[PDB]
RNA sequence: UUUUUAA
């Protein structure tokens, strides 16, 4: 495609001839890396070619179309990318299973190659289109697995063909903080029904959505990102807010405020230090830009307890995280085991595997991992830990352990086996001052609140 | 059993 420098910016033209997802040109990166006017994104198609011909040499797609900023145009680019080659990936590797036969002894060896007619699977990998479908799109031999069940890798990709190529216009409020400081309490605070509640965490819209009702008796229908990036927006909308805004990409949040086209403002609530987007290729990420036009902070949590703020203050946030809760009542360790759930705990684990046999465990509890409790609040958290081994899930900086001591206001197990390294910790939290009071907290709120309004 | 997430 053409590619011009229009000062001070840049924009790509794709020509009839182009691959093009759409307004999203695919080039290769040898393409990228020859063209000079490129250069400010040529540490993206080095990064795609480095987890791709050693882990063609991957695709880098740019949006075309429009003069962008270059900083919007590295973060649209990197975003859009990172979705396309985990697509090619994930259908990459099914692709490796069904003719290559799988790699023992590794999760490759639960998938199951079978008739598409003869299987009950939603959703299925189909070998001739060398792509996940529906099972009725499929024709003959499919691959059957987790990653085709459902295939969020091609719903992504599909998604691509509607995102916005040219960033919107418009403010756009960070409110960024530490864990229970109240971010996502003034989302529920302010939204009205001519605003839009998005959030970067699914269960995170539940508790959004329920706690307006409960708290205000509006009734709104707060929506993933990925909802409102996969299926549009269908009506005007005032504020834009995104909760857990810093689970998604810089190019991810652009690309969704360009999709809503808020009138007012924009307002994004997260937090850096828990999870954010992961890539399962691992690619080194560059252009996660701040895309802010004013940036409060938030030090003083009101949920976390002492034990717990203690923890994650000094690991995280430099020790200048402090907490309003009282609670300081020891952590429960269990290696014996000689604890249960309490009813309302939430039984939490870093593995998506692991959830399987403690739903089992521990029926008519709530039971999801860390990550995807990231944004909720419980009385009680009851976290079990199946093995101690050296993943980086539960590494000392892992930001999926700190998401889960951070989700109660009270009680803490801590259920593992003897040896667990995170047992020094959690019996011996950090020594300090780590309690504020409510009106250190009201008047932190309320320089936020005052910006936020003005 | 290395983590988001569509209808
Ligand atoms: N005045 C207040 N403002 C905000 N939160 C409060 C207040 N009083 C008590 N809380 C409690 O503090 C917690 C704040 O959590 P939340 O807003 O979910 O934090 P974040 O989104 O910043 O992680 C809520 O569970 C809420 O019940
Ligand atoms: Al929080
Ligand atoms: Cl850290
Ligand atoms: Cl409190
Ligand atoms: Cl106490
Ligand atoms: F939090
Ligand atoms: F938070
Ligand atoms: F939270
Ligand atoms: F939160
Ligand atoms: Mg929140």
């Amino acid at each position: 495609g053409i590619i011009e420098t229009p000062r001070g910016a840049i924009k790509v033209t794709a020509q009839p001839t182009d691959h093009v997802v759409g307004e999203y040109l695919v080039l290769s990166p040898q393409t990228v890396l020859r063209s000079q006017k490129l250069s400010l994104i040529h540490a993206l198609a080095e990064q795609v070619k480095t987890c791709t011909h050693n882990g063609y040499d991957g695709r880098v797609l740019v949006p075309s179309g429009y003069a962008i900023s270059p900083e919007d145009f590295q973060s649209l680019s990197e975003s859009a990318t990172m979705v396309y080659n985990e697509r090619e990936f994930v259908n990459r590797k099914l692709h490796h299973i069904a003719m290559h036969g799988p790699a023992l002894n590794t999760d490759e060896e639960s998938y199951e190659l079978v008739r598409a007619e003869r299987t009950e699977h939603e959703y299925v990998y189909d070998v001739d289109q060398r792509r996940c479908c529906k099972k009725e799109e499929a024709a003959g031999l499919v691959l059957v697995g987790d990653l085709t069940n459902p295939p969020y890798h091609e719903f992504a990709y599909e998604g691509l063909k509607i995102r916005p190529a040219c960033p919107y216009k418009i403010a756009v409020i960070g409110v960024f903080g530490v864990p229970g400081s109240g971010k996502s309490a003034i989302i529920k605070n302010l939204v009205t029904r001519q605003d839009l509640v998005t959030s970067g965490k699914k269960e995170n819209c539940q508790e959004i959505t329920t706690d307006v009702m409960r708290q205000r008796g509006l009734e709104i229908s707060a929506r993933t990102v990925d909802s409102l990036l996969l299926n549009g927006c269908n009506r005007p909308v005032d504020v834009l807010y995104v909760d857990e805004a810093f689970a998604c990409h810089s190019g991810t949040l652009l690309a969704l405020i360009a999709l809503v086209r808020p009138r007012q403002k924009v307002v994004l609530c997260g937090d850096p230090k828990q999870c954010g987007f992961f890539n399962m290729m691992q690619m080194k990420v560059n252009y996660n830009h701040n895309i802010c036009t004013q940036v409060y902070h938030k030090s003083i949590s009101r949920r976390c307890t002492l034990p717990v703020t203690a923890i994650v203050s000094s690991l995280h946030y430099e020790g200048k995280m402090r907490t309003t809760n009282e609670y300081n009542k020891p952590i429960v360790v269990d290696t014996t085991g000689s604890t249960k759930p309490d009813p309302g705990d939430l039984v939490l684990t870093c593995f998506r595997g692991w959830v399987k046999q403690l739903q089992i465990d521990y029926r008519g509890y709530e039971v999801m991992t860390a990550a995807a409790s990231q944004g909720l609040t419980r009385k009680g958290v009851y976290a079990v830990r199946q093995k101690v081994n050296e993943n980086p899930l539960y590494a000392s900086t892992s930001e999926h352990v700190n998401v889960l001591l951070t989700r109660t206001e009270g009680k803490l197990v801590w259920k593992t086996l003897s040896g667990d390294p995170w047992i020094k910790t959690l019996q011996n939290p950090p020594k300090g001052n780590f309690k504020a009071t409510i009106k250190e907290w009201e008047v932190e709120h309320a320089s936020i609140m005052a910006g936020i309004c003005s």
